[PDB]
């Protein structure tokens, strides 16, 4: 039958769609080849170039769902950036994919309560009403390719670290492959969290080359699973050059810091909301991919303007933009941060879903006790009459792809270096 309770008809099971091999992941110290990002990129544009009409529509639908979940997380936090360690950056698509990956191996209420957080309700307990995890995970990889299909590099890596002797069901890892080709299941002993974390740090650093440095803070010794998602972004600025001399960045009224600055001159979409007092600048990476820069007219209104950024009307002022001849000067961004979804979605009772009456039996029939659910981000901006736009004070930024209507990152820059 036709769906009415929600317009997300392409993410649920259809009529047709709606004794398992296992294995121990090799020990983490087992030498593994590094990630060939260049090869990964080619696979992602291929995925996007050969999409069917329906799959292309489902990709935009997931990007829209990921945006809504991001807006929810901000509304349920008195202080959002106290949970994030390192750079204050957030990836709605990665958070949505991490939960969709947990929902892949969930059952019964655990799967329903996860489907609720993802933002798709049900009017009954029919199989059809539930989410099709395969279609969701496959659609996320589509928006990854739709971003780099057109200067841009996006690499998503998943690390499933299990306890020694824990059997992971083959079909589960086979489902994660729909999300990203780079799935890294490895077995790790959780009886020494201090060294167990150091094994992951060097393992991920050797495999990827990116530092993450997560010491398994929220994890305990009885834990048996560490589901981590690592994303790396690298964007080239159209016609921007790195200035040899730094400039001052005012973290507050009293103190400033010298920082490397990017300078560029081009016709950019711009808008200044007078009532709320903030300006929005758009620097395109491609035609459908661009960088949104939100600067409050006065630094004291940062938290306020951010409240208007993390909402659905933020996408309404993509129309209010207008072409302008602008000379933009902003800091060089090489950011690294991380955050646990259990802390992000604490007010949504995610820690209660992952620790009480847990049912991840499609992931593994062995007993599971979540140590951490991590999102590690490595964000980079690189170089190649008039309204001067200078970001010499805290500001907000966002990356948006029109092809999939997806917000890949939402960040805050209070200090370019830390
Ligand atoms: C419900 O959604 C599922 C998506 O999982 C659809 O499954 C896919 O259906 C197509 C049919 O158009 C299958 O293609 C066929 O594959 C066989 C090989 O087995 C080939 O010989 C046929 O010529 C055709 O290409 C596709 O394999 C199948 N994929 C999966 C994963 O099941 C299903 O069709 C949808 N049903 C409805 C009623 O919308």
């Amino acid at each position: 039958d036709r769906v009415y309770i929600h317009p997300f008809h392409l993410v649920i099971h259809n009529e047709s769609t709606c004794k398992d091999p296992t294995f121990i992941p090799a020990p983490i110290q087992a030498k593994t080849s590094p990630v060939d990002e260049k090869a990964l990129q080619d696979q992602l544009v291929l995925v996007a170039a050969k999409l069917d009409t329906e799959d292309k529509l489902r990709a935009a639908m997931v990007g829209m769902l990921a945006n809504f979940l991001g807006f929810r997380i901000y509304g349920m936090h008195s202080e959002l950036w106290g949970v994030v360690h390192g750079a204050t950056v957030l990836s709605p698509t990665a958070v949505f994919g991490t939960l969709a990956s947990l929902y892949l191996g969930a059952l019964d209420h655990t799967a329903d309560r996860l489907q609720a957080i993802l933002g798709v309700p049900w009017k009954d307990k029919q199989c059809t009403s539930r989410l099709d995890a395969h279609k969701v995970l496959s659609a996320l990889q589509a928006v990854q390719g739709l971003l780099v299909a057109q200067q841009l590099l996006l690499s998503t890596v998943v690390g499933v670290f299990t306890a020694p002797g824990l059997h992971l069901k083959q079909p589960f890892v086979q489902g994660l492959a729909l999300y990203t080709p780079v799935v890294l299941p490895r077995s790790l002993d959780f009886t020494e969290l201090d060294v167990a974390a150091e094994k992951i740090d060097r393992f991920m650093q050797a495999v990827t080359g990116w530092k993450t440095g997560s010491s398994l803070m929220g994890a305990s010794v009885d834990s048996t699973l560490a589901f981590n998602t690592y994303v790396h972004f690298q964007g080239k600025m159209k016609g921007f050059s790195l200035l040899a001399e730094p400039q001052e960045f005012w973290v507050d009224q009293s103190t400033s810091v010298s920082v490397p600055m990017l300078s560029g001159m081009g016709t950019f979409q711009h808008w200044s909301d007078i009532q709320d007092q903030f300006s929005v600048t758009q620097v395109p990476f491609t035609e459908s991919a661009s960088l949104l820069l939100i600067q409050p007219h006065y630094a004291s209104d940062l938290d306020k303007v951010e409240g208007l950024t993390f909402q659905q009307n933020s996408l309404n002022w993509m129309k209010k933009l207008s072409p302008r001849t602008i000379h933009l000067t902003m800091p060089q961004l090489v950011l690294q941060g991380s955050y646990d979804l259990q802390d992000l979605l604490a007010q949504a009772e995610l820690p209660a879903i992952l620790h009480t009456e847990l049912n991840l039996q499609k992931l593994s029939n062995d007993r599971i006790r979540v140590g951490e659910v991590l999102n590690s981000i490595f964000f980079e901006l690189e170089a190649d009459e008039v309204l001067e736009v200078t970001l010499n004070r805290p500001f907000l930024f966002a990356v948006y792809d029109q092809s999939a209507t997806a917000l890949h990152f939402l960040g805050r820059v209070a200090n370019p270096l830390s």
